[PDB]
């Protein structure tokens, strides 16, 4: 990829100064540091870096469309994969929190964070917070006189609270929600009435689409100077199908691509989660189907799992998948060329994040 | 207290805003709405407010100092209160954060946040990371025209790093650090050697001092104008000495003051927690008492625990802080009349926090 490389020295850069700030600031000792470093390497890398490099793609289509000096581009490029490791350090953040939240076992071929034996979800929980503060400090530091610091921190900020909402309406969603009641346990849902396409969306929205594509959008813009020369709506329209569907595709993933492929395994049937394949099972099986469904999800039994794959695929949900596929390259095509028509440098740069998306398979 | 009506007033105002934007930007509903509202009341409220109030006492005192005008201190009052809610909130999500790393049962004289029936730890990590998203939020609203902005940001995410790698000195410090390492487990500490009077400082300097004592200072000479009218070392350094003491008080409580007149149960002596009375016990009594000290901290059994009161009851523990104490005092005192000769005004706002401070029983 164009700027693997590139993106890939930024971060033992990044690094390197992360961790001597924490030497010269908080008087860090040779082995936390070594910890530290291992943590950073194991939470931050081995992922596809689809974020991080939109940034720097977004930023360099851009900065090319402009006219300024190798020394300027340089900086721009630069910049763009300083933010790029800003988002990647948030996607960081998130997972090992989540791993903890889903007390999942796996995570890019290796064992979750919290699963590391000398770690535990005791210590794992505030090294999710070293990394979201990191991500901060990344800006602080490296655009401490750039016109952009500002807005970088806001909408970063804005996106951070966002995925936060989607994760509170992700793991509130199996129980009835005039049942939510902090003081009050409750079982999960029985009839399942509130796994609506509304409330899948809703959920994926929040909890994935604006961070995973409007933030490296607008970041790619912001440190390219370029925010103002693009249609905003018409951005974060974009920015929401495609993250509908990046989701959709991690949802029917966890069903059915092998774990090993996937590097992660998946407990979506077990824990009764409101993933696209159960709201749309529920919305078009038939009534029997529904009944047989209900009385197996949410189990850990590795036979009523076996039952719900086995609906799933009797209820052709593959091929329903495929007809939402063919529905949003419709809409994404529809939407870049609008775009096109409006920046075409920006345009193109949307494109090569679709690309990366569109029928992905891990 | 002078500001508490005013501060409170804020908070109402703050979670409308909040609750509502919530609405506004991601389509919150009115049984999550209610959720995050019991939540916020929970976790935001019932302390002593000591960082929030610190804010608009300082920021009073250097309004009143530079002579502001009925509009102008007016509008320093709202924005110190605002600023002070950050803390607290910030404070929010170190606490329930907190309470599930450290396995507790009560908060404030209520159970912990996690502990609440309808919430559990797998919830309640992400409600944490919402109350750290909107004392960000508060900032990028309120402020959104004030050119103190960025510094608050700034100074905030600073403390904020500060804290987090003071919580990884405090959770990896039971456990040689030669032997911390992701992938092997290892025992707690049978020869303690790594509870040193350094190793104390360095956890509750970071932990503690930095968004207790610093912060709160720093963040109502912001929203004033007046950062630039103190000594910053001198600032610092008095935030350092009382933040450290302000610690080594609440460690000292965790023994000696009964969990219902505290509000929350402290596990210290069972988690073998390197405190300021393990470290002064350690370094100062003989041989024989050190043994019996070894072999009976970090034992849930509740007559080990009442070995260890004993044996810090015989080590004249109390006699030692009180001697710890007046050294502090003498130091403080020292700070506060360099201040003094420098700004008066901002002496006295440190004098104010010291005296909430100093003999505290709670
Ligand atoms: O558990 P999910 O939801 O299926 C997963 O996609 C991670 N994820 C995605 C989006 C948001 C979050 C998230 C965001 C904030 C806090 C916690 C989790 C996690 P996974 O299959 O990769 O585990
Ligand atoms: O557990 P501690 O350390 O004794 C306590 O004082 C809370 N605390 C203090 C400082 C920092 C943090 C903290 C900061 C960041 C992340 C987690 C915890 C918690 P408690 O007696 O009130 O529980
Ligand atoms: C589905 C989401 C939003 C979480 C995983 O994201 P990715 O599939 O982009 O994970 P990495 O490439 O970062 O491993
Ligand atoms: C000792 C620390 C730093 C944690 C508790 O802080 P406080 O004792 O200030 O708690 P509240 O007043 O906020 O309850
Ligand atoms: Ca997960
Ligand atoms: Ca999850
Ligand atoms: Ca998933
Ligand atoms: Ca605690
Ligand atoms: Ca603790
Ligand atoms: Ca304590
Ligand atoms: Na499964
Ligand atoms: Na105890």
């Amino acid at each position: 990829m164009a700027h693997m490389e590139r993106f890939q020295k930024v971060y033992e850069e990044v690094q390197e100064f992360l961790l001597g700030d924490a030497e010269k600031r908080f008087e860090m000792d040779v082995h936390r540091k070594g910890y530290l470093k291992s943590m950073m390497d194991t939470t931050c890398l081995g992922g596809k870096y689809n974020r991080g490099l939109c940034v720097v793609d977004v930023a360099e289509a851009m900065a090319k469309d402009t006219q300024m000096d190798a020394a300027a581009m340089e900086r721009v490029l630069h910049d763009a994969c300083v933010c790029g490791w800003m988002i990647e350090m948030l996607q960081a953040h998130f997972l090992v929190e989540d791993d903890i939240m889903d007390h999942s076992k796996t995570r890019r071929g290796k064992p979750c964070w919290y699963l590391h034996p000398g770690v535990t979800a005791q210590v794992a929980i505030n090294d999710g917070l070293i990394l979201l503060a990191w991500a901060t400090q990344m800006a602080l530091h490296y655009f401490a006189d750039r016109p952009f610091l500002a807005e970088v921190l806001r909408v970063f900020h804005d996106v951070d609270l966002t995925t936060t909402i989607g994760q509170l309406y992700d793991v509130t969603s199996m129980v009835d929600s005039a049942k939510l009641d902090a003081k009050v346990a409750h079982a999960n849902t029985t009839d399942y009435v509130e796994y609506t396409p509304f409330n899948h969306r809703r959920i994926v929205v929040y909890k994935t689409a604006y961070y995973t594509y409007w933030l490296p959008l607008v970041m790619g813009l912001l440190v390219s100077g370029t925010l103002e020369k693009v249609d905003k709506k018409a951005t974060h329209k974009v920015a929401m199908v495609m993250g509908e569907y990046f989701q959709v595709q991690d949802d029917v993933m966890d069903c059915f691509t092998p774990p090993e492929k996937l590097g992660k395994i998946g407990t979506d049937i077990e824990d009764a989660k409101c993933s696209w394949l159960a709201v749309t099972f529920l919305t078009t099986a038939p009534a029997e189907k529904v009944a047989e469904f209900k009385a197996n999800y949410g189990s850990t039994d590795p036979a009523a799992v076996a039952v719900i794959k086995q609906l799933y695929t009797e209820q052709n949900l593959l091929a329903r998948f495929e007809e939402y596929e063919k529905a949003v390259v419709a809409e994404v095509e529809q939407l870049i060329a609008a775009l096109e028509a409006q920046n075409a440098a920006f345009a193109a740069s949307v494109k090569v994040l679709w690309s990366k998306t569109y029928k992905r398979q891990k």
